[PDB]
């Protein structure tokens, strides 16, 4: 019928800090595996932070302003997703949202929001 | 309501190059993502390439087809471009543009276009 995804993390950190979010996709997913997370930082347009696809992590992707800091990885033991964020900066001050890219239904499902506050 | 056209598409020698097209119009917002779907015999829609509304964040390119696919952007007209280059037999299939605003769930699917490559 529907997908779920149960995402926890979130906090205050100091510049150069680190935090993981992770996010779990239970429901009628037919075994897709897309997942990501974007960012809402106030007064920005939405950012498509990392994305993943398939049990083996093909078509990785990253925006330019966290490669080198964030990793989004899989463990396939829970159909779970992290994303761990190194060297936090203050500019990644945001809301963040798993996301599930559903290619058969043409749906992307949103996680709870989550905040990260990055600030001295 | 949002509404896609595309446009491009057909026969292709390989090594060959083709342009496809698709335009949002409607209800479309200014923040939203567009990009390409293909489809092969018996397949599943498989993801291509997309790109953003946010000029801070590059675009996506599905490994299949990083280095010879460019997707573009003319925010003037709402319309995106996917330049397909160095084109082989395995990228014939029906290609679909797509269209998600920044704010929405659902995803609006364009109508297929044919790619076929061959010999
Ligand atoms: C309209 C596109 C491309 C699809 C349509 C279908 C679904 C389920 C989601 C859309 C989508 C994004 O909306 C965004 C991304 C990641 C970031 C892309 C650009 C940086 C992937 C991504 O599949």
């Amino acid at each position: 019928s529907e997908v779920q995804l149960q995402a926890s993390g979130g906090g205050f950190v100091q510049p150069g800090g680190s935090l993981r979010l992770s996010c779990a996709a239970s429901g009628t997913t037919y075994g897709q595996t897309n997942m990501g997370w974007f960012r809402q930082a106030p007064g920005k347009e939405r950012e498509f932070v990392s994305a993943i696809s398939g049990l083996q992590g093909r078509d990785l992707y990253y925006a330019d302003s966290v490669k080198g800091r964030f990793t989004i990885s899989r463990d396939n033991s829970k159909n779970t997703v992290y994303l761990q964020m190194n060297s936090l900066r203050a500019e990644d001050t945001a809301t963040y949202y798993c996301a599930f890219h559903d290619f058969l239904r043409m749906w992307e499902y949103w996680g709870q929001g989550t905040q990260v506050t990055v600030s001295s």
